[PDB]
């Protein structure tokens, strides 16, 4: 109602569109945050949303790629990035990093059920007493 037009707001139309199903709505509002100013290395959500279309259809490379350039554009919203990337080492068989990137989410948000899940199956799996 206020106003489209925003590289911020292009990218929660995408998240929103991603979040209803609509793939085709996120990727063209995440070229459109990319191309415009004030979203160039700035603004994870872009490729965070790139990295999250891949991730849910099983694109695990290409969603690691954009969860690592989310991760590196924006570090002050990183819970919601490498909780994917970490995931992402699920995927590459990659506990270590995994576990990393999920201490740091759990360091950012100590309250977060799933990332605590994830980091206690990690830990049960393949880390010593000491962790």
């Amino acid at each position: 109602x206020x106003x489209x037009x925003x590289x911020x707001x292009x990218x929660x139309x995408x998240x929103x569109x991603x979040x209803x199903x609509x793939x085709x709505x996120x990727x063209x509002x995440x070229x459109x945050x990319x191309x415009x100013x004030x979203v160039e290395a700035m603004q994870a959500e872009s490729c965070y949303q790139l990295a999250r279309s891949f991730h849910v259809q099983e694109d695990y490379d290409q969603a690691f790629q954009y969860y690592y350039q989310a991760t590196q554009f924006a570090s002050s919203s990183f819970v919601l990035p490498f909780f994917g990337l970490g995931q992402m080492y699920i995927y590459r068989g990659d506990k270590e990093n995994a576990s990393q990137c999920f201490e740091k989410v759990l360091k950012a948000y100590p309250n977060n059920y799933e990332t605590m899940k994830i980091l206690g199956s990690l830990y049960a799996a393949s880390e010593d007493q000491e962790k």
